[PDB]
């Protein structure tokens, strides 16, 4: 069997990985997979928050195909996921951890599904095999499944109303009052839980048990070890919590000029209370030092599971994927959180290490290719041994650029979408719910962002790698500009909607189009005057298929 | 109860009735709706060929969204249908002829819905009760579901290998020889079938059999006749088949000059043999005597219908619309057939009577708006009694223009779409499979269609009413070009594929949006720095809650 391990940490950084240059967070384990693989430099998401992004990745779709374009709307029922084209090609496709997924029960009701048979738990948990679905988040009082973390943290010995949250997500002060961390204030405190169960090491753990589980079910397997960490709460057990301080925090990128008549899109943006507090140094200083612990956690807890599937020999048939739903601001462009489309909110790290000898020519080199989280799926089913069907697929198989030490790889342009009627900015940009739209383009240099009602937002990332000077209304752009923008008017008209006919079916009749009639054949006789012209056409048919 | 009688005709040209000006052919029941309701000039179908034509009707989506783009295509499962819509308001949505469904087999199977089960059997009938699905097309020999019309016309004493051919759908000659109605040459001959028999008799009284059982179910109805004629065959039973001849045809609309250096899809499709045999005099003259005939079977039919409807009170409360999917060239512009946005094909004819108080003012007057066929999807759900949910619905309800005598209407562009994928144009014109599109907008006066890959082609219909004179590459003509084309970029932008939540359930949270943070209603705390900062907060959400 050849596997496939698909490992995601939420809100994780390129940046905050050794490979990619951060001086301070060493991450040997990750760094290793690259130095045996391939370690994407130009890798975008299609949406820059883990819903929309997510439902990308989980379908190969872009945001404007599925329309599940904010956190919590219910990917549609009968939308194609990652799941189905596995299945086809008889490969599961497991989950361990987050997808955020939510069921589209009114569609599933209207259908007679009923959602919690077997089929319909599978498409609530988008075409996962849940193995264990837990999203990470889980405030008092959620409503919903209990996650098995809570029941494990009980069955541990550890007591609460909300274990997740009092044990895993909060410390007991010196006096022993609650430190919440939920709080930034409380990022460099001691998460209450000892290590070993923690969230990133109970997933992890949890990846082992799915393995050994899996080894003799027999079935191949796309396995799905999706990490909440390093996304808030920021807060971690020891010993992580303070490895790190303020010294080894890398400079805000961030301007005052930038924040000069910027886009209103921008402005809004820097305005929630996450922005304003990341503004603020003494934040940055207290928060991105539990961020990097949460990753060096991440980190040491995969060298173990490396460490497992070696020794049980997984190493050799299970390609293994490193990578992320969306970064994080904190603090860079006076934002918090992860809205827009700047590069440390956009662009994602990607390694993937293929054991297989055809990937032998590429170990340990870097891809400066424009890659999409979309091309995931079409990679998987093409490694899976099937032909990925490009008329729901939107992406392109990766396993050229992996396989082929010099590949032709014709992506001109990324995309990537934001809908932000679920924030403030509609309200203060004065735009209807369906009108709040926008949409990157990046071609490798030039990041355009059209914004419906707008200027567009444009920087040239080798002039301003730090994207502090928005050209959108600069009249020397003016080419860039038209080029950009034409790309998306082509990319907005590209669909693929004809999700119920391959391209595959059109092409075994293609001789009989092009000279003939294939109606004929059918007995569908349009156009005809009389039974001569229609005989002599039948033989005409008839010549032709004699011919191929 | 109100319900609606929804009577579309397939291939009916709109100048083939006498109240939009047919010098020749008298409708006088047609006629009578119009002088009771409002008739609408500027009414254009989302695609000209049955099957997406239909798809966008009974979906009030574009073919951009649902993505059933051919004849055969099967609609997805799980895009939301009319039926749906209608339902949930509490009105039936039944059938009485053809809708030119293909299930999605394929996507049924991978949710284990059994296509013959009652959930099944709706989703592959587009959400229609199929009182009698019947798509009027059956040569030897068709693999489908036997149509009832076949057994009835067994019943009735008409015995054949297969009766709707050779039947309905045929002529015998004065010798005894079999002439079949495929054929143009015998568009002269009186179908073999009496006319009490034929299938527009057949579905008039099927559509009277409904309405009488359905008046003790109790239940609210949209009833859907949908007559296959005036479509091929074209054969009509006597006394039909020599009502006209000749000297009624009226000439066909076309020029030497435009097929002059014509843009390279429109030459193809002059390239056709239907296209080829209505260039010749004597086929239009043969066939459409033959056409006019069935159109005038199809008014006496509808007199027996609305008759029967009067004598049981039914002309008192149900709303009428009278419609067709497309047109048919019949030789204009060097085509057979309706491929193309020209007049004869994209324009159809469409009235509406409503007998409620309401619609009063509007009696007998005649309206120039921009109306398109996903309008009627809407328009349905609000008579019903419905908001129609428009993050679903891409139309608008027509109800406004039949209700106010002066209302205003904002749509400024009608649109409609063509792939053109599986005919003899896609390899003429050098196209990828997913690359045949083209796009027609239009304002009321300038047509243009856009064809990838290709110039577009422009018309001004104020000037060039025949549009005969292409302006699509013309300098002069470039400001409406540019305008147009914006118009087009928009279009395609604005997509409703998210359809899983309304706008509706966004606005009672926009005060605290406005103002404050909706996650800590949940209690997700994202951004806060401390216990004050979050209290602080909780508290200006309560002050809210409690101004509203
Ligand atoms: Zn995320
Ligand atoms: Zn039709």
């Amino acid at each position: 069997n050849r596997n496939i391990l698909w490992i995601m940490c939420d809100q994780l950084r390129f940046d905050y990985l050794s490979c990619y240059g951060h001086e301070r967070l060493n991450t040997p384990n990750i760094d290793k997979l690259a130095k045996r693989g391939v370690r994407f430099t130009n890798a975008y998401v299609q949406a820059t928050v883990a819903g929309p992004s997510r439902m990308s990745a989980y379908t190969g779709r872009y945001v404007r195909s599925h329309g599940s374009t904010q956190n919590g709307i219910p990917l549609r029922v009968g939308e194609p996921t990652l799941g189905d084209h596995l299945r086809d090609v008889g490969m599961r496709n497991v989950l361990i951890g987050k997808t955020h997924m939510r069921p589209d029960l009114d569609g599933m009701k209207r259908l007679g599904i009923d959602p919690d048979s077997e089929i319909g738990a599978r498409v609530g948990e988008g075409g996962f095999d849940a193995f264990d679905r837990d999203d990470g988040v889980h405030p008092t009082g959620y409503r919903k499944k209990e996650p098995a973390y809570n029941d494990y943290l009980r069955h541990a010995g550890f007591q609460a109303e909300n274990p997740w949250e009092f044990w895993a997500n909060s410390a007991e002060g010196k006096g022993g009052e609650n430190q919440s961390g939920w709080l930034l204030t409380h990022a460099d405190k001691p998460a209450r839980v000892p290590e070993e169960h923690s969230e990133t090491a109970y997933m992890t753990r949890r990846a082992m048990e799915f393995m050994e589980a899996a080894e003799k079910d027999g079935r191949p397997w796309c396995a799905h070890l999706s990490y909440i960490k390093p996304h808030w709460p920021y807060i971690v057990p020891a010993p992580y919590h303070d490895m790190f301080g303020p010294d080894d925090v890398k400079p805000a990128v961030r301007s005052d000029e930038e924040l000069k008549a910027a886009h209103p899109l921008f402005k809004a943006m820097t305005e929630e209370v996450y922005s304003r507090n990341f503004a603020r140094d003494e934040v940055r200083e207290k928060v991105i030092p539990a961020y990097m612990g949460l990753i060096k956690q991440i980190d040491d807890q995969l060298g173990q599971l490396f460490a497992f599937m070696q020794e049980r020999g997984l190493d050799e048939n299970t390609m293994i994927v490193f990578t992320a739903d969306h970064g994080d601001y904190l603090g860079d462009h006076w934002m918090g959180e992860k809205y827009l489309f700047y590069e440390a909110a956009a662009k994602v790290p990607l390694i993937i290490y293929d054991p297989s000898d055809k990937a032998d020519a590429t170990r340990g080199t870097v891809s400066d290719a424009l890659v999409e989280m979309i091309d995931l799926a079409p990679t998987f089913v093409d490694y899976a041994g099937g032909v990925p069907p490009m008329h729901i697929l939107e992406g392109k198989s990766l396993l050229p650029l992996l396989h082929d030490d010099d590949s032709s790889w014709d992506r001109q342009y990324v995309f990537s979408e934001l809908d932000y009627s679920n924030l403030p900015a509609r309200l203060k940009l004065g735009r209807d719910i369906q009108d709040c739209r926008a949409t990157m383009v990046f071609d490798g240099r030039y990041k355009l962002v059209e914004v419906m009602g707008f200027a567009p937002i444009l920087f040239d990332l080798e002039v301003d790698p730090d994207e502090l000077k928005d050209l959108g209304r600069d009249p020397s752009a003016e080419e860039v500009r038209q080029r950009l923008t034409s790309a998306l008017d082509a990319w907005h008209r590209n669909t693929r909607q004809r999700i119920t006919k391959s391209d595959a079916a059109y092409r075994a009749l293609d001789p009989v189009l092009r000279e003939s009639d294939p109606d004929l054949m059918a007995g569908v006789i349009i156009g005809y005057w009389d039974e001569d012209e229609v005989e002599a056409e039948k033989r005409r048919i008839a010549r032709i298929l004699g011919e191929n």
